[PDB]
């Protein structure tokens, strides 16, 4: 088994309701066991502020899956609550499950990119992250709790 930890968003269409319903469609994953679940947190966006406050929150997932195997759930539940694509970048969203962490491995398929490419950079990430695995060591041997105690990220607020 790994640990994968998965980034939940949803802005769109009852968040609350979306975010439950992918726990219990994360939980369905096959070779695969929610360990952790976050706080809920209300956080403004990033990018393009022209849409709704985010719900953001963090699981980790212990998964015998294969790292693609898993991407493949996560956009499943994703397409199955009713995500939509348009042509606006970073527009908002019914439900967004980003893989965030696959235990310490580093990921470079065509689909599939793990780190997530820009988390180190992102409180409404880094955040639930701590609140779930206070003791996370990235890939590269950076220390969650050293990024945080450094770097400049406001607060969450929780939902
Ligand atoms: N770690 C990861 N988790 C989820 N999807 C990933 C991923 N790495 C790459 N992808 C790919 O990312 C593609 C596009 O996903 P999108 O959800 O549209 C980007 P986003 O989440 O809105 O922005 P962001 O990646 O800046 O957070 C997916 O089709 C998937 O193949
Ligand atoms: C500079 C920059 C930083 C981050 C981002 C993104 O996170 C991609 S789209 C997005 N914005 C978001 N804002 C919040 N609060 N939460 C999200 O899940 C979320 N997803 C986009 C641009
Ligand atoms: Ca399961
Ligand atoms: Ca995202
Ligand atoms: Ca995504
Ligand atoms: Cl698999």
């Amino acid at each position: 088994m790994t640990v994968a930890y998965i980034a939940i968003g949803s802005n769109l269409a009852s968040p609350l309701e979306q975010v439950n319903a992918a726990l219990k469609a994360l939980g369905d994953i096959p070779e695969s066991h929610i360990l952790t679940v976050s706080s809920f947190y209300r956080t403004p966006p990033l990018g393009p502020q022209d849409q709704p406050d985010y719900l953001n929150a963090a699981v980790a997932l212990e998964t015998s899956l294969a790292p693609e195997e898993l991407l493949n759930h996560t956009q499943r539940i994703e397409l199955q609550q009713g995500r939509v694509r348009k042509a606006e970048r970073w527009g908002p969203r019914t439900l967004d499950l980003d893989i965030m962490l696959f235990g310490n491995e580093v990921i470079n398929t065509e689909r599939l990119t793990v780190p997530h490419y820009d988390m180190k950079n992102r409180g409404f990430m880094l955040w639930p992250l701590f609140e779930i695995a206070p003791e996370l060591v990235f890939p590269d041997g950076e220390m969650l709790r050293q990024i945080l105690h450094t770097r400049a990220f406001d607060k969450l607020n929780k939902w």
